[PDB]
C-alpha cells in the first residue's frame, strides 16, 4: 500500500532505514539497500547526514539497470542537514545529494532537523520559514517530488503552516515514535492538516551508545509487545512496525541483516484487532530515545 501525500505523489507506507553507525563498513550499506529492494521495499530513507548517499544511491541504480526495478517505482528520500538551513545554502545541499545518489531527482526532500547548526555543537539562529521558501524552490525545480520536515513539534509546524505566501504545506514529519513514545497528540494534529506522521526508531532504535541511555528500556523485550507476538505467531518487531501501519503512520525499518530485512516486509501478512491496538497504546511513557543533553538548550529543542 501507498499514501497520497498532500501534494498528489504517493508514499510507500513501509520504507528502510538507511542509517548506520560510522563503524560499519559504507559497503554494507549498498549491499543491504540491495537487499531491501529485493525482499520487497520500494521506499528509502537515507540522508546527507548519514554519509551513505553514494552506496545508496548505487544499489537504487544498480537494481534498475539490471532490470529488477524501474526508477518510478523508488520512492528515495533525502534530508537537509541542520548546517545547511540559511536559505541560499538549500539548493546546493540537495544538488550535492543528487550528485552523490547519481539520481535526477529525490521523490521525497525533508528538513532533518529544525534544530539550525553553524554553517561550515555551535547553534545558529535561521528562520525555518526562509529555509522552507527555498524546499519549495526545489519542489518548483522539480528536484524534489515532494517535501517535507522532521523533528518537528506541533509549534514548528504552525510557523510552516502559517506562513504568509506559503505554496506548498510538508507532505509529511518524520518524527521519533514507538509504542513507548507514540505521538497520538503530533499525529492527530498531522492528520488535521493532511500531513503524513512518519515513525523512526520504530523498532526502539540502534541504541548507539553516543545518543541513546544504556538504561533505557528495550522496546523489543517489552512484555506486551512480545505476548502479541506469542499471540500473532509473529515476532515484537512486526507487532511494533503493524501497529503504526493501522494508527496511519507511516513506518521506517531499519536493519542490517538480511533475514530481518525481509521479515520487516511480513508487516502486510497479518493484523493486529483493535483490542491489541489499545494494549499498546497503553505503553506509552514519553520515552525519547535520542537523548539530546547537548542540544536541550537550542532555541529550536522540539521536546521543550
Ligand atoms: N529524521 C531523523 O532525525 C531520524 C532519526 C533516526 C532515524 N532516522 C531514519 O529512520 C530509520 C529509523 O530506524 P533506526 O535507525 O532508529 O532503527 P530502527 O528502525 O528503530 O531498528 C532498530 C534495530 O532493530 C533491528 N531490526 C530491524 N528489524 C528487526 C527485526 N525483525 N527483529 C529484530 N530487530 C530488528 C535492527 O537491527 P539489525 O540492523 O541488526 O537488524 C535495528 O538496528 C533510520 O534508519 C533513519 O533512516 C531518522
Ligand atoms: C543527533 N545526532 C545523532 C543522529 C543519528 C542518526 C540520525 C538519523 O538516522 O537520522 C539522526 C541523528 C547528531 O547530531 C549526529
Amino acid at each position: 500500500q501507498c499514501v497520497k501525500l498532500n501534494d498528489g505523489h504517493f508514499m510507500p507506507v513501509l520504507g528502510f532505514g538507511t542509517y548506520a553507525p560510522p563503524e560499519v563498513p559504507r559497503s554494507k550499506a549498498l549491499e543491504v539497500t540491495k537487499l531491501a529492494i529485493e525482499a520487497g521495499f520500494r521506499h528509502i530513507d537515507s540522508a546527507h547526514l548519514y554519509n551513505n548517499e553514494e552506496q545508496v544511491g548505487l544499489a537504487i541504480r544498480s537494481k534498475i539497470a539490471d532490470g529488477s526495478v524501474k526508477r518510478e517505482d523508488i520512492f528515495y528520500t533525502s534530508k537537509l542537514w541542520s548546517t545547511f538551513h540559511r536559505p541560499e545554502l538549500v539548493r546546493p545541499a540537495l544538488e550535492n545529494s543528487l550528485k552523490k545518489a547519481q539520481l535526477d531527482y529525490v521523490d521525497l526532500y525533508l528538513i532533518h532537523s529544525p534544530m539550525s547548526l553553524k554553517p561550515g555543537v555551535i547553534f545558529d539562529i535561521v528562520d525555518l520559514c526562509t529555509t522552507w521558501e527555498a524546499m519549495e524552490k526545489c519542489k518548483d525545480a522539480g528536484l524534489a517530488k515532494s517535501i517535507g520536515v522532521s523533528n518537528f513539534n506541533r509549534r514548528q509546524l504552525e510557523m510552516i503552516l502559517n506562513k504568509p505566501g506559503l505554496k506548498y504545506k510538508p507532505v509529511c514529519n518524520q518524527v521519533e515514535c514507538h509504542p513507548y513514545f507514540n505521538r497520538s497528540k503530533l499525529l492527530d494534529f498531522c492528520k488535521s492538516k493532511d500531513i503524513v506522521l512518519v515513525a523512526y526508531s520504530a523498532l526502539g532504535s540502534q541504541r548507539d551508545k553516543r545518543w541513546v541511555d544504556p538504561n533505557s528500556p528495550v522496546l523489543l523485550e517489552d512484555p506486551v509487545l512480545c505476548a502479541l507476538a506469542k499471540k500473532h505467531k509473529r515476532t515484537p518487531a512486526l507487532i511494533a512496525l503493524r501497529y503504526q501501519l493501522q494508527r496511519g503512520v507511516v513506518v521506517l525499518a531499519k536493519s542490517y541483516n538480511e533475514q530481518r530485512i525481509r521479515q520487516n516486509v511480513q508487516v502486510f501478512e497479518f493484523q493486529l484487532t483493535a483490542e491489541d491496538m489499545k494494549a499498546i497504546d497503553g505503553l506509552d511513557r514519553n520515552l525519547h530515545y535520542f537523548n539530546s543533553d547537548s542540544f536541550a538548550s537550542h532555541p529550536n529543542y522540539p521536546y521543550s
